[PDB]
């Protein structure tokens, strides 16, 4: 929604995201998937540098990402690190929601 919550949501500080910790904190929700971003947040807040009207940008970069996926055990996690391009809405210079992975 902002660029405020879309650090906290999508933006982690480690590549080992503690998934089945974060993943049920109310932010998550215990959700079936997420995907963050393992980066300093400047680098992807330039991504969206110069566009006003929202709109969706893949980066023509690869970033590394970090993947919680859901088990058929609700709420223990795997892991998935790798490396993609990633989509996200653009709006006032900033990322304010992930889009997905790949692809917009």
């Amino acid at each position: 929604q902002d660029w405020l919550t879309f650090q906290k949501k999508h933006i982690t500080n480690t590549r080992d995201v503690d998934c089945d910790n974060i993943m049920s904190t109310n932010l998550f929700h215990a959700k079936d998937k997420n995907t963050f971003i393992y980066s300093r947040p400047e680098p992807v807040k330039a991504i969206c540098k110069g566009i006003i009207a929202s709109k969706n940008v893949l980066t023509t970069s690869e970033f590394y990402l970090s993947d919680c996926n859901v088990t058929s055990r609700p709420a223990k996690y795997k892991l998935k690190k790798s490396t993609n391009k990633f989509c996200v809405t653009c709006e006032n210079q900033a990322p304010v929601h992930f889009v997905g992975v790949g692809s917009c």
